[PDB]
């Protein structure tokens, strides 16, 4: 499906911080909260891909893009961050703040 791929791409392209999530997903909630803590709300989009008729197609495309089909799946300026554990590693080791600084998102 070119349609599914185009839709996912539009989400990743239009929004500097793009998070694909699902309903009642503790690590999605954790990842999103960490990102919102950097006041990134204005440049964040969260898509619940479980509430979508094409969830499997979306997860498969996310796996083609990132290596995993699980949510959360996180992109920053089209770069793959990965899941919540990846985000926590980057955050703890200073990499996340580095990304955000290069994007003018944090001073």
């Amino acid at each position: 499906s070119e349609a599914v791929k185009k839709w996912v791409n539009k989400i990743i392209e239009e929004n500097i911080i793009a998070v694909f999530a699902k309903t009642e997903c503790p690590y999605c909630i954790k990842a999103i909260s960490i990102l919102k803590g950097y006041n990134l709300n204005s440049h964040m989009h969260v898509e619940n891909i479980e509430k979508n008729p094409d969830m499997a197609n979306i997860q498969a495309y996310l796996k083609e893009l990132t290596g995993k089909s699980s949510v959360p799946r996180i992109f920053i300026n089209k770069d793959v961050v990965g899941g919540c554990d990846d985000l926590v590693k980057e955050n703890d080791e200073g990499k996340l703040k580095e990304r955000l600084q290069k994007l003018g998102l944090v001073n």
